[PDB]
């Protein structure tokens, strides 16, 4: 599923991401835009052998199990393929764990390099939320 911008904003807000760990909704929408282009099916391999999965590009070295990432944790206790569903529930629940783990949203490289410090409220412009 390729979410619309406001469509994703509303789903993220319903699941309690708006202001989760102090990160406003626009931060999460911006992160998803630059991580996955709003595409729940997005997958990208990393140089360390791990892969990033789904709308928020959750990594198989720490957070989900894909069976092919040696010496990896599965801290969200979920198969990585479950993070590709059109329903974002599993990605959101896992993202809540990630953002609580110490570094905040700096866990998302695209957030750090493209959203952090910018006018993220623009990502929810026009949305009825
Ligand atoms: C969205 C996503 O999957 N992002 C991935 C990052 O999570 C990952 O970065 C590493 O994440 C781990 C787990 O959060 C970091 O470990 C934590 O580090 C802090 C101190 O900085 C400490 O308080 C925590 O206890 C510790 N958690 C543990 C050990 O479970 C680790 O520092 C991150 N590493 C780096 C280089 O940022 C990166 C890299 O694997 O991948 C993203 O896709
Ligand atoms: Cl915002
Ligand atoms: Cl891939
Ligand atoms: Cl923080």
């Amino acid at each position: 599923k390729v979410f619309g911008r406001c469509e994703l904003a509303a789903a993220m807000k319903r699941h309690g991401l708006d202001n989760y760990r102090g990160y406003s909704l626009g931060n999460w929408v911006c992160a998803a835009k630059f991580e996955s282009n709003f595409n729940t099916q997005a997958t990208n391999r990393n140089t360390d052998g791990s892969t990033d999965y789904g709308i928020l590009q959750i990594n198989s070295r720490w957070w989900c199990n894909d069976g092919r990432t040696p010496g990896s944790r599965n801290l969200c206790n979920i198969p990585c393929s479950a993070l590709l569903s059109s329903d974002i529930t599993a990605s959101v629940n896992c993202a809540k764990k990630i953002v609580s783990d110490g570094n905040g949203m700096n866990a998302w490289v695209a957030w750090r390099n493209r959203c952090k410090g910018t006018d993220v409220q623009a990502w929810i412009r026009g949305c009825r939320l």
